[PDB]
């Protein structure tokens, strides 16, 4: 088709990730840390290395620095596998807090069939692209 | 809802353009550069600096070192308005169809009235995002 849609999503989730750096900046996380705290918090525990570089879409050394200093501010253990701390409950807590809502504003006046449509969507664009 | 719909699409979009980076390459395009180039080049004619990143969905200072390499590649002229050269011709022409051709392929088996739903779709999440 005719139509620019990777960067018309692209730009859509540059600017929902900005709305939500805005609201987190108190809690002075930065994009890096919060993107990759609450993906470590959406999957299930002990994630590798490399699930969790795969859930967020990158490549392993990127990953890398910025789990080195979670792990320096005692956010998150490894032993390569993660966890997140005791010490980062509260902070986690906190910050989905601010992510779920942020969602349901987003989200307002979109009926769930029609959410339910474009995660199936996401799901096979994402299959294509794996497929190259 | 319950539904991680941001992270989601955050991977969609980092996958998406990690298979276009790849694609690219042997161009030595960097991401920003195309991912800047591109938007140059989907916007009309004389974008100032405030419209380009607003296009893009980022803050002016990010996108001023990006421009000022490109300009010293003589990629792209400024006199804040911009101008894509002579010189970055033939380099967006090939560059624009390995985008063309990827979108196709990421498209495939995806109906033309479900893309149709998915961009009116990212207007409306957009629009609820910068209302706030
Ligand atoms: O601008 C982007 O980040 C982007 C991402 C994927 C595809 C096309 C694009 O312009
Ligand atoms: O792009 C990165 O370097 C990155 C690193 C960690 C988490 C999310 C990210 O996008
Ligand atoms: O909606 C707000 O005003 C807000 C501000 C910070 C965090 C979550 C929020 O909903
Ligand atoms: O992971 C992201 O980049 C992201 C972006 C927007 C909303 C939620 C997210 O996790
Ligand atoms: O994030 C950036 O610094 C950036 C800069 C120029 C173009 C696209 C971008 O994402
Ligand atoms: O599909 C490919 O093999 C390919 C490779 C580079 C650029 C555009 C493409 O379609």
């Amino acid at each position: 088709l005719e139509s620019p849609l990777g960067s018309d999503l692209a730009r859509l989730v540059r600017i929902w990730r900005a709305l939500i750096d805005h609201r987190l900046k108190p809690l002075e996380l930065t994009q890096t840390h919060w993107v990759t705290l609450h993906n470590i918090h959406q999957l299930p525990p002990d994630q590798s290395q490399i699930q969790l570089a795969k859930a967020i879409g990158i490549e392993q050394p990127s990953l890398v620095r910025t789990l080195d200093q979670l792990e320096d501010k005692g956010l998150i253990s490894r032993q390569k596998r993660i966890k997140l701390t005791e010490k980062a409950e509260p902070l986690i807590a906190e910050m989905e807090e601010v992510i779920h809502k942020t969602r349901g504003e987003i989200l307002a006046g979109i009926s769930s069939e029609e959410i339910e449509l474009l995660i199936k969507l996401i799901a096979k664009l994402e299959h294509n692209i794996m497929e190259l």
